[PDB]
C-alpha cells in the first residue's frame, strides 16, 4: 500500500461545484511525493471565474501523500486504503456564513493518484467574506487532527482554518471530516495523531484561465516514541 508512494506519484484532481446556484468545475494537475511530504498542483477553472476564493478550496482539493516518519508509519490509513482507495466525506463551516459539504473519492487509476470531487455550498450571505471575495490569497498553517473510528473501518479528522480576510480580520472554518475505505482489505486505524499542513499559493505568470499554484507539505506528528 504504502509501497505505492515511494517515489514521485502524478496527481489528478476534479471537482464539480455548487455553491448557492453558482455552478463551477476545476481541474487539476500536478504530483506528489510522499517521502518528503510535498504536493505541487496547479488548478484551472474551466468553467470561467471561480465563485468563491481558491483558499477556501485548497483543503477539498490526498493525505495519502503526507510524510509519516518511519516510527509511526503503522498509523498511515490513508496508504493503506489503496490502490482501491478512500471515500473522504466533509462539512466545512464558515463561522457567521455558510457551508460547504464534500463527497471524494481518493484512488489509483492505473499509476495516476485521483481525486474526484462533488461540492455543495448553501447558505452563504450574498456579500459575506465567501461570495464577496474578501479574503486574501495566502494561506496560513495547521494541523489536522486524526482519531481512528474502528465502526467504519475508517478515521474522522477535525480541525480549523484561519482564512485571513483583507482587512486583518480572519475567516474561521471549521472542518469535520470522515473517511472509509473503498476496498474490503485491512486498513491500518490509528492512535490519535495530526497532520502538520503547510501550504503556499501562487500564481504562473504565464496563465490568463482563473487559477491556483499549490505547494504543500505535510508530516504526521503526535505520536511518542
Ligand atoms: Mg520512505
Ligand atoms: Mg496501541
Amino acid at each position: 500500500g504504502e509501497e505505492l508512494f515511494t517515489g514521485v506519484v502524478p496527481i489528478l484532481v476534479e471537482l464539480d461545484g455548487d455553491v448557492n446556484g453558482h455552478k463551477f468545475s476545476v481541474s487539476g494537475e500536478g504530483e506528489g511525493d510522499a517521502t518528503y511530504g510535498k504536493l505541487t498542483l496547479k488548478f484551472i477553472c474551466t468553467t470561467g471565474k471561480l465563485p468563491v476564493p481558491w483558499p477556501t478550496l485548497v483543503t477539498t482539493f490526498v493525505q495519502c501523500f503526507s510524510r509519516y516518519p518511519d516510527h509511526m508509519k503503522q498509523h498511515d490509513f490513508f496508504k493503506s486504503a489503496m490502490p482501491e482507495g478512500y471515500v473522504q466525506e466533509r462539512t466545512i463551516s464558515f463561522k457567521d456564513d455558510g457551508n460547504y459539504k464534500t463527497r471524494a473519492e481518493v484512488k489509483f487509476e492505473g499509476d495516476t493518484l485521483v481525486n474526484r470531487i462533488e461540492l455543495k455550498g448553501i447558505d452563504f450571505k450574498e456579500d459575506g467574506n465567501i461570495l464577496g471575495h474578501k479574503l486574501e490569497y495566502n494561506y496560513n498553517s495547521h494541523n489536522v487532527y486524526i482519531t481512528a473510528d474502528k465502526q467504519k473501518n475508517g478515521i474522522k479528522a477535525n480541525f480549523k482554518i484561519r482564512h485571513n480576510i483583507e482587512d486583518g480580520s480572519v475567516q474561521l472554518a471549521d472542518h469535520y471530516q470522515q473517511n472509509t475505505p473503498i476496498g474490503d482489505g485491512p486498513v491500518l486505524l490509528p492512535d490519535n495523531h495530526y497532520l502538520s499542513t503547510q501550504s503556499a499559493l501562487s500564481k504562473d505568470p504565464n496563465e490568463k484561465r482563473d487559477h491556483m499554484v499549490l505547494l504543500e507539505f505535510v508530516t504526521a506528528a503526535g505520536i511518542t516514541h
